DNA sequence: GCTATAAAATGGCA
DNA sequence: TGCCATTTTATAGC
């Protein structure tokens, strides 16, 4: 499923479940370990792990972000581990609706890419506006994939809700990188 | 490090 | 009721 033989590399996962209990913040943040809590700033008690490396939004209402892992699998590791110190702080958490909100993938076609031409050609998809972000934005819609497209043939793909995505939409978007390589 | 991208969670304010 | 606030990650020119 990669005929151009690229593997988009997944760099970063974004998931959610619900503890299905709600949570004292305060006596979390102060009871657990590196475990970060600020209301003014943001609802949530701020919590990493090591292993997977990742980094826990826990609210009140007993829902629970977990970002940074490389994986779906190392997500809902984790995920499992945040639910767990949470149930040994006292909490009878739970694991409910866990599911994964964000894949970010990303690569190198090893080739400079004329971003002003793949731009002009795809204006229906494509924002180009090198002062404001060097990064060319392509929004593509089969699958609805965000592609971070830059000069040097560095790509990030991002939004898939599965990793069939960020790979169809890389291999969509191949061809057409191929015809703006910059000679 | 700040710029932009996607995605979720939730509280606060015009 | 729309948007800001946070967190993560690749990317690269300010």
């Amino acid at each position: 499923k990669h005929p151009s033989g690229i593997v988009p590399t997944l760099q970063n996962i974004v998931s959610t479940v619900n503890l299905d209990c709600k949570l004292d913040l305060k006596a979390i943040a102060l009871q657990a370990r590196n475990a970060e809590y600020n209301p003014k700033r943001f609802a949530a008690v701020i919590m990493r792990i090591r292993e997977p490396k990742t980094t826990a939004l826990i609210f009140a209402s007993g829902k629970m972000v977990c970002t940074g892992a490389k994986s779906e699998d190392f997500s809902k590791m984790a995920a499992r581990k945040y639910a767990r110190i949470v149930q040994k702080l006292g909490f009878p958490a739970k694991f409910k609706d866990f599911k994964i909100q964000n894949i970010v993938g990303s690569c190198d076609v090893k080739f400079p890419i004329r971003l002003e031409g793949l731009a002009y050609s795809h204006a229906a998809f494509s924002s180009y506006e090198p002062e404001l972000f060097p990064g060319l934005i392509y929004r593509m819609k089969v699958p609805k994939i965000v592609l971070l497209i830059f000069v040097s043939g560095k790509i990030v793909i991002t939004g898939a809700k599965m990793r069939d995505e960020t790979y169809k939409a890389f291999e969509n978007i191949y061809p057409v990188l191929s015809e703006f390589r910059k000679i």
